[PDB]
């Protein structure tokens, strides 16, 4: 049984796991404390770039964005290198879901822009999606520091998953923003240990991962059947047992989405 399997992994690396997998034409909505909220951790930045696509003409991408020295302030493997040059918005958005660059993401909410530099707007747009539940209130580095429990930064399995489908699957961007979003997800390179290690090859995955304090680790990702019928998958786990430097564990991931796997097969 599924609800047995997902307590069990979370007996085995002490942490709270949360799965949602929306209804479809012939399965059962699956869910696993799917309403019960989890930090976003990185897994903003999807619905971030889906916003800055969103709110600008296509060739925006182009245009260059300068920073500083002291704008490094969290994980960030490609910006860290353009501080003299700066980066294109295209650049960005590629690294920020890529390579889950922070800095990135911090300037693209600077671009979105707006209270709680670009915060607030984030939300709006999760809003304007019908996402009552998410909220985003910090950047890099804080919105992953939040103590267990807390509401600042969260969103839920459930609510992340259906703002997932509309971007992906449905109607929320045109086709053109669509794909960009799309193939950078398709090409994101922090995921192989996660949702894609639960899925046979023959699947196609397209992900954003994210990692955090207190055991944090999430995935959200959109697949495909060999036979081209979607599914969108999200997971959220922490571990707040082992306090704020509590490993994050991405074998939990693996293996809760090998068990949604081997439903949806
Ligand atoms: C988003 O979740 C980001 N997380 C962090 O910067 C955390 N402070 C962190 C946790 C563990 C190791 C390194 C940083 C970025 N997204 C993560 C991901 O996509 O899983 C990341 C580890 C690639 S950094």
């Amino acid at each position: 049984d599924l609800a047995d399997r997902f307590a069990e992994l979370e007996r085995r690396y002490d942490a709270r796991l949360g799965v949602y997998v929306p209804a479809t034409g012939t399965t059962a909505a699956i869910e696993y404390r799917a309403d019960e909220r989890f930090a976003f951790c990185s897994t903003f930045k999807a619905p971030l770039v889906a916003a800055v696509l969103h709110q600008n003409p296509l060739t925006h991408l182009d245009k260059l964005i300068t920073y500083t020295s002291d704008d490094i302030r969290s994980i960030s493997p490609v910006a860290q290198q353009h501080v003299q040059t700066g980066m294109t918005i295209g650049q960005l958005c590629d690294a920020a879901i890529r390579y889950s660059d922070g800095t990135a993401a911090n300037l693209l909410l600077a671009d979105l822009g707006g209270p709680g530099g670009g915060t607030a707007a984030f939300t709006g747009y999760l809003r304007s999606l019908g996402d009552t539940v998410s909220r985003l209130d910090a950047e890099a580095p804080e919105l992953n520091r939040d103590p267990p429990g807390d509401e600042r930064d969260t969103t839920t399995p459930h609510a992340i998953a259906l703002v997932l489908q509309q971007l992906v699957l449905g109607n929320a961007l045109p086709p053109d923003k669509r794909a960009l979003l799309t193939d950078w997800m398709a090409r994101n390179t922090t995921g192989a240990k996660r949702i894609r290690a639960g899925f046979p090859a023959d699947w196609k995955v397209i992900d954003k991962t994210g990692t955090g304090d207190y055991g944090r680790a999430n995935d959200i990702a959109v697949v495909w059947s060999p036979t081209g019928v979607p599914y969108v998958v999200a997971v959220m786990s922490d571990r707040a047992g082992g306090g704020y430097d509590a490993e994050p564990r991405e074998a939990l991931l693996a293996e809760a989405a090998t068990c949604v796997a081997g439903v949806l097969a």
